[PDB]
Protein backbone atom coordinates (compact mmCIF):
# COMPACT_ATOMS: atom_id res chain seq x y z
CA UNK A 1 0.00 0.00 0.00
CA UNK A 2 1.47 3.44 -0.32
CA UNK A 3 0.53 6.21 2.40
CA UNK A 4 1.53 10.24 2.59
CA UNK A 5 4.44 10.37 4.62
CA UNK A 6 4.92 13.64 6.58
CA UNK A 7 8.59 13.90 7.81
CA UNK A 8 9.86 16.05 11.02
CA UNK A 9 13.08 17.50 11.55
CA UNK A 10 14.67 17.76 14.64
CA UNK A 11 15.76 21.11 16.49
CA UNK A 12 18.16 23.36 14.76
CA UNK A 13 17.71 21.05 11.55
CA UNK A 14 15.82 21.23 8.63
CA UNK A 15 13.97 19.25 5.84
CA UNK A 16 17.60 18.25 4.67
CA UNK A 17 18.17 15.75 6.51
CA UNK A 18 15.43 13.65 5.32
CA UNK A 19 16.95 14.24 1.80
CA UNK A 20 18.00 10.48 1.14
CA UNK A 21 14.70 8.96 2.65
CA UNK A 22 12.18 10.92 0.62
CA UNK A 23 13.60 9.88 -3.19
CA UNK A 24 13.62 6.66 -1.44
CA UNK A 25 10.08 6.32 -0.21
CA UNK A 26 9.24 7.71 -3.24
CA UNK A 27 10.82 5.26 -5.55
CA UNK A 28 8.31 2.66 -3.28
CA UNK A 29 5.73 4.87 -4.48
CA UNK A 30 4.56 7.03 -1.69
CA UNK A 31 3.82 10.15 -1.39
CA UNK A 32 6.54 12.44 0.89
CA UNK A 33 6.41 16.27 2.63
CA UNK A 34 9.43 17.31 4.13
CA UNK A 35 8.86 20.13 6.30
CA UNK A 36 10.97 23.19 7.64
CA UNK A 37 9.22 24.11 11.29
CA UNK A 38 9.52 27.22 12.30
CA UNK A 39 13.29 28.96 12.08
CA UNK A 40 14.47 25.95 10.04
CA UNK A 41 15.93 24.93 7.46
CA UNK A 42 14.99 27.76 4.83
CA UNK A 43 11.94 28.88 6.69
CA UNK A 44 12.29 32.54 6.73
CA UNK A 45 11.69 33.27 10.54
CA UNK A 46 14.84 33.54 13.07
CA UNK A 47 14.49 31.83 16.62
CA UNK A 48 13.87 34.60 18.71
CA UNK A 49 10.37 35.11 16.66
CA UNK A 50 9.86 31.99 18.33
CA UNK A 51 8.08 31.90 21.76
CA UNK A 52 6.98 27.62 22.21
CA UNK A 53 7.54 24.12 21.12
CA UNK A 54 4.07 24.68 20.21
CA UNK A 55 5.18 27.87 17.98
CA UNK A 56 7.95 25.92 16.62
CA UNK A 57 5.37 23.85 15.39
CA UNK A 58 3.42 25.83 12.89
CA UNK A 59 4.64 24.77 9.60
CA UNK A 60 3.16 21.29 10.87
CA UNK A 61 0.19 22.33 12.16
CA UNK A 62 -0.49 24.69 8.94
CA UNK A 63 0.34 21.84 6.77
CA UNK A 64 -1.97 19.57 8.78
CA UNK A 65 -4.91 21.84 8.48
CA UNK A 66 -4.78 21.89 4.94
CA UNK A 67 -5.21 18.36 4.42
CA UNK A 68 -9.28 18.17 2.82
CA UNK A 69 -11.69 15.74 4.41
CA UNK A 70 -10.58 12.11 5.07
CA UNK A 71 -7.32 12.51 3.98
CA UNK A 72 -4.48 10.36 7.10
CA UNK A 73 -0.76 11.02 6.79
CA UNK A 74 1.90 9.09 8.93
CA UNK A 75 3.69 11.20 10.57
CA UNK A 76 7.72 10.69 10.92
CA UNK A 77 9.32 12.34 13.65
CA UNK A 78 13.26 12.18 14.44
CA UNK A 79 14.58 12.95 17.89
CA UNK A 80 13.10 15.97 19.07
CA UNK A 81 10.32 16.04 16.47
CA UNK A 82 8.25 13.44 18.76
CA UNK A 83 7.39 16.86 20.78
CA UNK A 84 6.04 18.21 17.35
CA UNK A 85 4.09 14.87 16.99
CA UNK A 86 2.26 15.27 20.21
CA UNK A 87 1.10 18.78 19.87
CA UNK A 88 0.14 18.09 16.28
CA UNK A 89 -2.11 15.27 17.47
CA UNK A 90 -3.94 16.91 20.44
CA UNK A 91 -5.29 19.13 16.73
CA UNK A 92 -5.33 17.14 14.60
CA UNK A 93 -5.76 13.66 15.19
CA UNK A 94 -8.16 12.42 13.06
CA UNK A 95 -5.98 12.90 10.17
CA UNK A 96 -3.12 10.99 11.86
CA UNK A 97 -3.02 7.49 10.21
CA UNK A 98 -0.15 6.61 12.60
CA UNK A 99 2.94 8.60 13.88
CA UNK A 100 6.54 7.15 14.03
CA UNK A 101 9.27 7.70 16.52
CA UNK A 102 13.01 7.73 15.02
CA UNK A 103 15.51 7.98 17.76
CA UNK A 104 12.90 10.58 19.29
CA UNK A 105 11.51 11.77 22.59
CA UNK A 106 8.33 10.10 23.13
CA UNK A 107 6.23 12.15 25.36
CA UNK A 108 3.41 10.60 27.36
CA UNK A 109 0.03 11.64 28.64
CA UNK A 110 0.79 11.17 32.74
CA UNK A 111 3.54 13.40 32.76
CA UNK A 112 4.42 17.49 32.06
CA UNK A 113 5.12 17.92 28.35
CA UNK A 114 9.06 18.42 29.89
CA UNK A 115 9.09 15.02 31.31
CA UNK A 116 11.12 12.86 28.25
CA UNK A 117 13.38 16.06 28.00
CA UNK A 118 13.99 16.61 31.45
CA UNK A 119 14.90 12.37 31.65
CA UNK A 120 17.45 13.03 28.11
CA UNK A 121 19.22 15.72 29.95
CA UNK A 122 19.93 13.23 32.59
CA UNK A 123 21.13 10.59 30.76
CA UNK A 124 23.10 12.97 28.50
CA UNK A 125 24.07 16.06 30.15
CA UNK A 126 27.56 17.34 28.44
CA UNK A 127 27.07 18.92 25.12
CA UNK A 128 30.25 19.65 24.53
CA UNK A 129 30.99 22.49 22.10
CA UNK A 130 27.39 23.33 21.63
CA UNK A 131 27.06 27.36 22.79
CA UNK A 132 23.81 28.80 24.69
CA UNK A 133 22.37 32.30 24.47
CA UNK A 134 19.01 33.72 26.07
CA UNK A 135 16.50 35.73 24.73
CA UNK A 136 13.16 37.13 26.22
CA UNK A 137 9.70 36.42 24.14
CA UNK A 138 6.31 36.88 25.43
CA UNK A 139 7.88 37.88 28.75
CA UNK A 140 9.37 34.00 29.04
CA UNK A 141 13.22 34.16 29.32
CA UNK A 142 14.17 31.12 26.53
CA UNK A 143 16.87 29.14 25.97
CA UNK A 144 18.54 28.98 22.66
CA UNK A 145 21.32 26.73 21.49
CA UNK A 146 24.21 26.25 18.74
CA UNK A 147 24.78 22.20 18.30
CA UNK A 148 28.89 21.75 18.37
CA UNK A 149 30.16 21.31 15.81
CA UNK A 150 32.30 18.34 17.43
CA UNK A 151 29.27 16.90 19.29
CA UNK A 152 27.83 16.92 15.82
CA UNK A 153 30.85 14.98 14.27
CA UNK A 154 30.93 12.38 17.69
CA UNK A 155 27.76 12.16 18.64
CA UNK A 156 24.30 12.79 16.21
CA UNK A 157 26.48 11.53 12.65
CA UNK A 158 28.96 9.31 14.38
CA UNK A 159 29.05 7.12 11.34
CA UNK A 160 28.03 9.53 8.64
CA UNK A 161 29.83 10.39 5.40
CA UNK A 162 32.05 13.65 5.31
CA UNK A 163 29.90 15.23 3.08
CA UNK A 164 26.98 14.71 5.06
CA UNK A 165 28.62 15.87 8.72
CA UNK A 166 29.77 18.71 6.14
CA UNK A 167 25.67 19.35 5.58
CA UNK A 168 25.37 19.39 8.63
CA UNK A 169 27.96 22.24 9.62
CA UNK A 170 26.83 24.35 6.74
CA UNK A 171 23.12 24.00 7.65
CA UNK A 172 22.23 23.79 11.28
CA UNK A 173 20.85 26.65 12.80
CA UNK A 174 20.33 28.21 16.43
CA UNK A 175 17.26 26.60 17.96
CA UNK A 176 15.74 25.93 21.23
CA UNK A 177 14.27 22.53 23.41
CA UNK A 178 11.65 25.08 24.92
CA UNK A 179 12.26 23.07 27.98
CA UNK A 180 11.00 25.67 30.87
CA UNK A 181 8.00 26.55 28.32
CA UNK A 182 7.33 22.96 27.46
CA UNK A 183 7.41 22.48 31.80
CA UNK A 184 3.95 24.62 32.13
CA UNK A 185 2.45 23.66 29.29
CA UNK A 186 -0.86 21.61 29.58
CA UNK A 187 -0.37 18.11 29.41
CA UNK A 188 -0.77 16.32 26.13
CA UNK A 189 -4.20 14.98 25.96
CA UNK A 190 -5.63 11.04 26.34
CA UNK A 191 -8.37 11.49 23.53
CA UNK A 192 -5.70 13.03 20.75
CA UNK A 193 -1.84 12.18 20.93
CA UNK A 194 -3.01 9.04 23.70
CA UNK A 195 -5.31 7.83 20.53
CA UNK A 196 -2.84 7.58 17.69
CA UNK A 197 -1.04 4.37 17.23
CA UNK A 198 2.90 4.76 18.09
CA UNK A 199 5.98 3.15 16.46
CA UNK A 200 8.84 3.35 18.09
CA UNK A 201 12.27 2.85 15.79
CA UNK A 202 15.59 2.77 16.84
CA UNK A 203 19.49 1.75 17.46
CA UNK A 204 21.23 0.51 20.71
CA UNK A 205 23.97 2.71 18.70
CA UNK A 206 22.77 5.87 18.84
CA UNK A 207 25.58 7.89 20.60
CA UNK A 208 23.31 10.87 22.19
CA UNK A 209 19.82 9.06 22.85
CA UNK A 210 21.40 6.26 24.74
CA UNK A 211 20.25 3.07 25.48
CA UNK A 212 19.20 3.62 29.03
CA UNK A 213 17.16 6.60 27.46
CA UNK A 214 15.17 4.93 24.74
CA UNK A 215 14.70 1.73 26.83
CA UNK A 216 13.42 3.94 29.24
CA UNK A 217 11.25 5.52 27.05
CA UNK A 218 9.72 2.42 25.87
CA UNK A 219 8.97 1.67 29.01
CA UNK A 220 7.44 4.60 30.31
CA UNK A 221 5.17 4.74 27.47
CA UNK A 222 4.52 1.57 25.37
CA UNK A 223 4.77 1.80 22.01
CA UNK A 224 2.18 -0.14 19.91
CA UNK A 225 5.12 -1.14 17.80
CA UNK A 226 8.93 -1.41 18.33
CA UNK A 227 11.40 -1.08 15.62
CA UNK A 228 15.29 -1.71 16.52
CA UNK A 229 18.12 -1.70 13.81
CA UNK A 230 20.61 -2.65 13.69
CA UNK A 231 23.32 -0.63 13.75
CA UNK A 232 24.13 2.79 12.34
CA UNK A 233 24.14 5.69 14.41
CA UNK A 234 21.32 8.60 15.35
CA UNK A 235 20.98 10.10 11.98
CA UNK A 236 19.21 6.16 10.87
CA UNK A 237 17.49 8.11 7.84
CA UNK A 238 21.40 9.01 6.80
CA UNK A 239 23.18 5.61 7.54
CA UNK A 240 20.40 2.89 7.45
CA UNK A 241 18.05 4.51 4.73
CA UNK A 242 16.96 1.54 3.41
CA UNK A 243 16.07 -0.32 6.34
CA UNK A 244 14.02 3.13 7.94
CA UNK A 245 12.07 3.06 3.81
CA UNK A 246 11.55 -0.86 4.57
CA UNK A 247 10.04 -0.15 8.36
CA UNK A 248 7.91 2.30 7.13
CA UNK A 249 6.37 0.66 4.37
CA UNK A 250 5.83 -2.14 6.68
CA UNK A 251 3.72 0.97 8.55
CA UNK A 252 1.71 2.02 5.71
CA UNK A 253 0.77 -1.55 5.12
CA UNK A 254 -0.14 -2.00 8.69
CA UNK A 255 -1.76 1.42 9.74
CA UNK A 256 -4.38 3.62 7.79
CA UNK B 1 51.61 23.64 -1.42
CA UNK B 2 48.51 24.82 0.84
CA UNK B 3 45.95 27.38 -0.45
CA UNK B 4 42.51 28.93 1.35
CA UNK B 5 39.43 27.73 -1.22
CA UNK B 6 36.93 30.78 -0.95
CA UNK B 7 33.84 28.58 -2.82
CA UNK B 8 30.96 31.28 -3.90
CA UNK B 9 27.93 29.19 -4.73
CA UNK B 10 25.42 30.74 -7.87
CA UNK B 11 21.49 32.26 -7.41
CA UNK B 12 19.21 30.75 -5.68
CA UNK B 13 21.88 28.19 -3.93
CA UNK B 14 24.03 28.48 -1.05
CA UNK B 15 27.15 26.84 0.36
CA UNK B 16 25.60 23.51 0.67
CA UNK B 17 26.48 23.07 -2.84
CA UNK B 18 30.28 22.51 -1.76
CA UNK B 19 29.40 19.83 0.89
CA UNK B 20 31.18 16.67 -1.74
CA UNK B 21 33.86 19.46 -2.57
CA UNK B 22 35.03 21.00 0.67
CA UNK B 23 35.66 18.39 2.89
CA UNK B 24 37.96 17.19 0.10
CA UNK B 25 39.70 19.87 -0.54
CA UNK B 26 40.42 19.80 3.48
CA UNK B 27 41.47 16.40 3.15
CA UNK B 28 44.32 17.53 0.87
CA UNK B 29 45.31 20.03 3.55
CA UNK B 30 43.61 23.02 2.47
CA UNK B 31 41.49 25.85 4.26
CA UNK B 32 38.27 26.28 3.20
CA UNK B 33 35.29 28.72 3.48
CA UNK B 34 32.26 28.15 1.68
CA UNK B 35 29.98 31.41 2.38
CA UNK B 36 26.15 31.95 1.92
CA UNK B 37 25.99 35.37 0.21
CA UNK B 38 22.45 37.57 0.50
CA UNK B 39 19.31 35.66 0.93
CA UNK B 40 20.71 32.71 0.00
CA UNK B 41 21.36 29.14 1.98
CA UNK B 42 20.73 30.10 5.45
CA UNK B 43 21.51 33.71 5.45
CA UNK B 44 18.35 35.48 7.14
CA UNK B 45 17.96 37.98 4.27
CA UNK B 46 15.21 37.75 2.23
CA UNK B 47 15.90 37.96 -1.61
CA UNK B 48 13.84 41.35 -1.48
CA UNK B 49 16.01 43.30 0.92
CA UNK B 50 18.64 43.22 -1.80
CA UNK B 51 18.85 45.70 -4.61
CA UNK B 52 21.85 44.65 -6.70
CA UNK B 53 24.50 42.07 -7.35
CA UNK B 54 26.76 43.82 -5.23
CA UNK B 55 24.79 43.93 -2.26
CA UNK B 56 23.94 40.00 -3.03
CA UNK B 57 27.88 39.84 -2.79
CA UNK B 58 28.48 41.25 0.84
CA UNK B 59 29.03 38.28 2.76
CA UNK B 60 32.02 37.56 -0.11
CA UNK B 61 33.12 41.37 0.53
CA UNK B 62 32.61 41.29 4.51
CA UNK B 63 35.04 38.02 4.27
CA UNK B 64 37.63 39.62 2.17
CA UNK B 65 37.93 42.74 4.28
CA UNK B 66 38.21 40.68 7.28
CA UNK B 67 41.67 39.17 5.92
CA UNK B 68 44.62 39.75 7.88
CA UNK B 69 47.15 41.91 5.56
CA UNK B 70 49.42 39.76 3.71
CA UNK B 71 46.99 36.71 3.80
CA UNK B 72 45.59 35.51 0.10
CA UNK B 73 42.72 33.63 -1.06
CA UNK B 74 41.83 31.29 -4.49
CA UNK B 75 38.13 32.14 -5.21
CA UNK B 76 36.39 29.63 -6.65
CA UNK B 77 32.89 30.37 -8.21
CA UNK B 78 30.50 28.56 -10.12
CA UNK B 79 27.50 29.47 -12.23
CA UNK B 80 26.82 33.07 -11.75
CA UNK B 81 29.45 33.17 -8.99
CA UNK B 82 31.73 34.54 -11.61
CA UNK B 83 30.36 37.48 -11.55
CA UNK B 84 30.61 38.00 -7.38
CA UNK B 85 34.59 37.19 -8.12
CA UNK B 86 34.15 40.75 -10.38
CA UNK B 87 32.82 42.58 -8.29
CA UNK B 88 35.22 41.23 -5.51
CA UNK B 89 38.27 41.76 -7.11
CA UNK B 90 37.65 45.46 -7.70
CA UNK B 91 37.61 46.16 -3.94
CA UNK B 92 40.00 43.13 -2.97
CA UNK B 93 42.51 42.71 -5.49
CA UNK B 94 45.88 42.46 -3.48
CA UNK B 95 43.80 39.25 -1.42
CA UNK B 96 43.07 37.38 -4.45
CA UNK B 97 45.89 34.96 -5.91
CA UNK B 98 43.90 33.84 -8.28
CA UNK B 99 40.32 33.12 -9.01
CA UNK B 100 38.49 29.85 -10.58
CA UNK B 101 35.37 29.71 -12.68
CA UNK B 102 33.29 26.72 -12.70
CA UNK B 103 30.86 26.52 -15.07
CA UNK B 104 30.69 30.45 -14.42
CA UNK B 105 29.88 33.20 -15.91
CA UNK B 106 32.70 35.19 -17.25
CA UNK B 107 32.61 38.92 -16.72
CA UNK B 108 35.33 41.49 -18.91
CA UNK B 109 36.49 44.69 -18.57
CA UNK B 110 35.54 45.83 -22.00
CA UNK B 111 31.95 45.59 -22.04
CA UNK B 112 28.96 46.53 -19.26
CA UNK B 113 28.83 44.33 -16.56
CA UNK B 114 25.30 42.56 -17.68
CA UNK B 115 27.71 41.44 -21.40
CA UNK B 116 27.93 37.91 -20.75
CA UNK B 117 24.61 37.45 -18.60
CA UNK B 118 22.67 38.96 -21.28
CA UNK B 119 24.53 36.32 -24.16
CA UNK B 120 23.84 33.69 -21.66
CA UNK B 121 19.72 34.31 -22.15
CA UNK B 122 20.28 34.65 -25.55
CA UNK B 123 21.97 30.71 -25.81
CA UNK B 124 19.34 29.46 -23.30
CA UNK B 125 16.35 31.18 -23.48
CA UNK B 126 13.56 29.05 -22.02
CA UNK B 127 14.00 28.09 -18.45
CA UNK B 128 11.26 26.13 -18.11
CA UNK B 129 9.22 25.57 -15.33
CA UNK B 130 11.26 28.25 -13.15
CA UNK B 131 8.77 30.95 -11.98
CA UNK B 132 9.54 35.07 -11.78
CA UNK B 133 8.15 37.89 -9.81
CA UNK B 134 9.12 41.17 -9.03
CA UNK B 135 9.87 43.72 -6.53
CA UNK B 136 11.18 47.09 -5.83
CA UNK B 137 14.12 48.24 -4.08
CA UNK B 138 15.94 51.47 -4.18
CA UNK B 139 13.00 52.49 -6.73
CA UNK B 140 14.41 50.11 -9.30
CA UNK B 141 12.27 47.00 -10.45
CA UNK B 142 13.91 43.93 -10.23
CA UNK B 143 13.21 40.40 -11.77
CA UNK B 144 13.56 37.68 -8.94
CA UNK B 145 13.15 34.09 -9.92
CA UNK B 146 12.70 30.28 -8.69
CA UNK B 147 14.24 27.54 -10.41
CA UNK B 148 11.56 25.40 -11.89
CA UNK B 149 11.97 21.73 -10.17
CA UNK B 150 12.22 20.52 -13.71
CA UNK B 151 15.03 22.87 -14.76
CA UNK B 152 16.92 21.40 -12.03
CA UNK B 153 16.34 18.17 -12.81
CA UNK B 154 17.51 18.20 -16.65
CA UNK B 155 19.62 20.95 -16.94
CA UNK B 156 21.66 21.70 -13.64
CA UNK B 157 21.62 18.38 -11.61
CA UNK B 158 21.44 16.58 -15.02
CA UNK B 159 23.65 13.31 -13.87
CA UNK B 160 23.68 14.14 -9.96
CA UNK B 161 22.31 11.41 -7.47
CA UNK B 162 18.81 11.58 -6.24
CA UNK B 163 19.95 12.24 -3.09
CA UNK B 164 21.48 15.66 -4.71
CA UNK B 165 18.63 16.58 -6.42
CA UNK B 166 16.39 16.53 -3.15
CA UNK B 167 19.02 18.87 -1.52
CA UNK B 168 18.55 21.18 -4.44
CA UNK B 169 14.62 21.01 -4.58
CA UNK B 170 14.79 21.40 -0.46
CA UNK B 171 17.59 24.07 -0.03
CA UNK B 172 16.96 26.54 -3.22
CA UNK B 173 15.38 29.96 -2.79
CA UNK B 174 14.02 32.52 -4.42
CA UNK B 175 16.67 34.64 -5.83
CA UNK B 176 17.91 37.33 -8.92
CA UNK B 177 20.16 38.01 -11.24
CA UNK B 178 19.80 42.18 -11.13
CA UNK B 179 20.10 41.97 -14.64
CA UNK B 180 19.01 45.30 -15.35
CA UNK B 181 20.98 46.96 -12.38
CA UNK B 182 24.08 45.10 -13.95
CA UNK B 183 23.06 46.82 -17.20
CA UNK B 184 23.69 50.58 -15.17
CA UNK B 185 26.88 49.64 -13.20
CA UNK B 186 29.85 50.69 -13.20
CA UNK B 187 32.43 48.72 -15.39
CA UNK B 188 34.69 46.27 -13.84
CA UNK B 189 37.82 47.66 -13.75
CA UNK B 190 41.29 46.64 -15.64
CA UNK B 191 43.29 47.45 -12.38
CA UNK B 192 41.33 45.39 -10.14
CA UNK B 193 39.56 42.51 -11.77
CA UNK B 194 41.26 42.72 -14.61
CA UNK B 195 44.38 41.74 -13.31
CA UNK B 196 44.03 39.12 -11.43
CA UNK B 197 44.94 35.60 -12.36
CA UNK B 198 41.72 33.50 -14.32
CA UNK B 199 40.89 29.72 -14.48
CA UNK B 200 38.56 28.82 -16.31
CA UNK B 201 36.95 25.10 -15.56
CA UNK B 202 34.12 23.67 -17.46
CA UNK B 203 32.86 20.81 -19.34
CA UNK B 204 30.97 20.40 -22.68
CA UNK B 205 28.61 18.71 -21.17
CA UNK B 206 26.19 21.19 -18.93
CA UNK B 207 23.30 21.46 -19.94
CA UNK B 208 22.72 25.09 -19.22
CA UNK B 209 25.80 26.79 -19.87
CA UNK B 210 26.23 25.19 -23.38
CA UNK B 211 29.55 24.74 -25.04
CA UNK B 212 28.29 27.80 -27.47
CA UNK B 213 27.85 29.83 -24.49
CA UNK B 214 31.32 28.89 -22.31
CA UNK B 215 33.42 28.89 -25.71
CA UNK B 216 32.30 32.15 -26.56
CA UNK B 217 33.17 33.66 -23.23
CA UNK B 218 36.53 32.08 -23.55
CA UNK B 219 37.12 33.97 -26.89
CA UNK B 220 35.63 36.84 -25.81
CA UNK B 221 38.07 37.43 -22.39
CA UNK B 222 41.08 34.71 -22.59
CA UNK B 223 41.54 32.99 -19.44
CA UNK B 224 44.72 32.61 -18.05
CA UNK B 225 44.12 28.51 -17.85
CA UNK B 226 41.70 26.66 -19.21
CA UNK B 227 40.85 23.31 -17.93
CA UNK B 228 38.31 21.08 -19.77
CA UNK B 229 36.90 18.43 -17.50
CA UNK B 230 35.23 15.51 -19.17
CA UNK B 231 31.77 14.13 -18.76
CA UNK B 232 29.73 15.21 -15.68
CA UNK B 233 27.40 18.06 -15.75
CA UNK B 234 26.83 21.80 -14.44
CA UNK B 235 27.54 20.46 -11.04
CA UNK B 236 30.84 19.61 -11.65
CA UNK B 237 31.27 19.75 -8.00
CA UNK B 238 28.76 16.90 -7.57
CA UNK B 239 29.43 14.99 -10.40
CA UNK B 240 33.36 15.32 -10.59
CA UNK B 241 34.34 16.51 -7.03
CA UNK B 242 37.27 14.58 -7.30
CA UNK B 243 38.49 15.99 -10.77
CA UNK B 244 37.69 19.52 -9.14
CA UNK B 245 39.79 19.37 -6.09
CA UNK B 246 43.06 17.92 -8.91
CA UNK B 247 42.33 20.95 -10.53
CA UNK B 248 42.09 23.08 -7.51
CA UNK B 249 45.33 21.63 -6.16
CA UNK B 250 47.05 22.42 -9.41
CA UNK B 251 46.47 26.10 -8.83
CA UNK B 252 47.03 26.01 -5.34
CA UNK B 253 50.71 24.91 -6.74
CA UNK B 254 50.88 27.68 -9.18
CA UNK B 255 49.03 30.86 -8.05
CA UNK B 256 49.98 32.57 -4.80
N1 LIG C 1 20.10 15.41 16.22
C1 LIG C 1 19.63 16.11 17.03
C2 LIG C 1 19.04 17.01 18.04
O1 LIG C 1 17.67 16.64 18.28
C3 LIG C 1 19.83 16.94 19.37
C4 LIG C 1 21.00 17.68 19.51
C5 LIG C 1 21.72 17.63 20.70
C6 LIG C 1 21.27 16.84 21.75
C7 LIG C 1 20.10 16.10 21.61
C8 LIG C 1 19.38 16.15 20.43
N1 LIG D 1 22.94 26.40 -11.31
C1 LIG D 1 22.60 27.49 -11.48
C2 LIG D 1 22.16 28.89 -11.69
O1 LIG D 1 23.31 29.75 -11.75
C3 LIG D 1 21.34 29.02 -12.99
C4 LIG D 1 20.00 28.68 -12.99
C5 LIG D 1 19.25 28.80 -14.16
C6 LIG D 1 19.84 29.26 -15.32
C7 LIG D 1 21.19 29.60 -15.33
C8 LIG D 1 21.94 29.49 -14.16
Amino acid sequence: AFAHFVLIHTICHGAWIWHKLKPLLEALGHKVTALDLAASGVDPRQIEEIGSFDEYSEPLLTFLEALPPGEKVILVGESCGGLNIAIAADKYCEKIAAAVFHNSVLPDTEHCPSYVVDKLMEVFPDWKDTTYFTYTKDGKEITGLKLGFTLLRENLYTLCGPEEYELAKMLTRKGSLFQNILAKRPFFTKEGYGSIKKIYVWTDQDEIFLPEFQLWQIENYKPDKVYKVEGGDHKLQLTKTKEIAEILQEVADTYN
